[PDB]
């Protein structure tokens, strides 16, 4: 069933109710920073009520299905959340004996399955007044409900609106939602603190709310990184550019002439940069937008003070939380990487950002560098509309991207690159050499662009080894990981090809 804002009172009362009675509630995230953001707000609530509570984070639906199975009946857990997954997929039949506990979801895909659309015993939570998937698009941010449920109930604390802009902030990174949704979202926030939208060239030195909004200009990271490296690797303005194509550093150096600003400023921090070569860059930036078609570069950005530092946007801190949540090590994974991702977004300090900007900054460097060479050298090719195919099997960056963590994020970055580079968004099937072991890794990943094929993807790429009698070795909900004997690839690749004709 829907659950809407007029029963809110009623759902919180029976949490209540439950929790004086020593019985839990088990919050089941997906890894987005938007389901961290609202775990956090839900938790919040339930730390002022002393609600017991405790966060389950999940990679894919087996592992959700194995917990639920292990928990309920053989602990005190009376409710449970799930958090950015479980509204589109036929839950009753994932996980079968329900009804005895309290399932609430409160999900951003849509459309919801229909049975559990009328299913009385889930509750799809909306913030209104008034594996199959069926998921073709996203909706409201999940941290955006959990902030109109505190604001239904009287519960709301001014914080909640930082990590509320930081949800949105993840979902228009992640391409789930376009700039107008954003700028939207944005506006309910200026609207419920009363603030005023201040212009870009405001330093903020003088406002005196602990939050607030101004226009902005989305490149990535550019107040904690440089001028130079933020603008080559915002990958929607480096591809209208043109900047990643062969040569592609010529070309930007010539960009970088043409503002006239020296590369000793350009690529200095640009927080030293003067000030007169930042209105220059704004000003060409301007010029550049209208004729390459970037004007929705330029929009409101959300701010926290922390301390004297003005400097951090609800832009950054969701670039800095999606990258310590980024499995980069092989003894990171998502229940570790969860809690990491939770630390940073509760700061109330700048400094623990630092650690986030920095490996937002590097996999930037690492994979934009090593992508531009793959998709000026490698074999990647587009089959039947399907799907994009690319192996890599030179000894450096082989080395460098055979492990799965790794290879994932490859894929990830060419996914989009690609699509920007040929304005044709496909999910994309990356395969990299383990030239010690005899194999190549292969990665599946699906954008959320192409949400609406992903049941088909998924499908096919999974019954491809099943054909081949090959190991589904990780899956996320997103993603799958596989490996073949290295004298396969051909065969692979011939069979991929048979199972998404089918
Ligand atoms: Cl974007
Ligand atoms: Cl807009
Ligand atoms: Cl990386």
């Amino acid at each position: 069933m829907i659950i809407n804002g007029t029963s809110f009172e009623e759902l919180y009362n029976g949490l209540r109710n439950r929790g004086k009675d020593k019985k839990t509630i088990q919050l089941y995230v997906s890894p987005t920073v938007d389901a961290i953001v609202c775990y956090k707000i839900l938790s919040m609530m339930f730390e002022k009520d002393g609600l017991l509570h405790s966060a389950v984070p999940v990679n894919n639906y087996e592992t959700l299905s194995r917990v639920f199975k292990e928990t309920i009946g053989h602990t005190d857990v009376h409710t449970v959340f799930f958090i950015d997954c479980a509204g589109s997929i036929d839950v009753s039949e994932l996980l079968g004996d329900i009804e005895n506990i309290f399932v609430y979801i409160i999900d951003s895909h849509r459309p919801f399955n229909k049975l559990n659309v009328t299913n009385t015993n889930i509750g799809l939570i909306t913030s209104n007044e008034y594996v199959d998937s069926d998921g073709e698009f996203y909706s409201e941010s999940v941290g955006r409900v959990a902030l109109a449920i505190a604001k239904k109930l009287n519960k709301v604390e001014n914080d909640m609106y930082w990590y509320a802009a930081i949800g949105v902030c993840d979902q228009y990174i992640s391409l789930k939602i376009n700039a107008k949704t954003y700028v939207h979202a944005i506006q309910y926030f200026i609207d419920n603190l009363q603030l005023e939208t201040l212009e870009i060239t405001d330093l903020l030195q003088t406002v005196k709310t602990p939050m607030c909004v101004k226009m902005d200009c989305q490149l990535m990271l550019l107040r904690h990184w440089t001028l130079y490296d933020s603008l080559f690797h915002t990958r929607e303005i480096a591809s209208k550019l043109g900047i990643w194509t062969s040569r592609g550093k010529e070309k930007f150096d010539v960009l970088i002439a043409d503002m006239g600003i020296p590369l000793s400023q350009a690529q200095q921090s640009y927080k030293t940069m003067s000030l007169e070569m930042k209105n220059k860059f704004l000003l060409k930036m301007e010029g550049y937008s209208k004729f390459y078609h970037f004007e929705n570069l330029f929009l409101p950005s959300f701010f926290k003070k922390f301390g004297m530092d003005y400097s951090i946007s609800a832009f950054d801190a969701a670039h800095a939380i999606g990258s310590i949540i980024t499995n980069d090590e092989p003894d990171q994974n998502w229940q570790q990487q969860f809690w990491e991702g939770f630390k940073l977004l509760s700061s109330t300090t700048a400094e623990p950002y630092d650690f986030g900007f920095a490996k937002c900054i590097e996999s930037n460097k690492n994979l934009v560098e090593t992508g531009i060479i793959l998709l000026l050298s490698g074999s990647c090719f587009n089959e039947a509309n399907k799907y994009r195919f690319c192996s890599v099997s030179d000894e450096l960056l082989s080395i460098r991207f055979k492990t799965p963590y790794k290879a994932l994020q490859l894929a990830q970055f060419l996914a989009e690159a690609s699509s920007r580079r040929y304005k044709k968004w496909l999910p994309f099937i990356l395969a990299v050499l383990d030239a010690e072991k005899k194999t190549f890794v292969i990665v599946g990943y699906s954008s959320p662009i192409s949400v609406k094929t992903l049941n088909y993807f998924g499908a096919k790429f999974t019954q491809t080894a099943q054909n081949m009698k090959i190991s589904i070795l990780q899956k996320s909900f997103d993603s799958f990981v596989t490996e073949i004997h290295r004298e396969n690839l051909v065969k692979y690749k011939k069979a991929l090809h048979k199972c998404f004709t089918s």
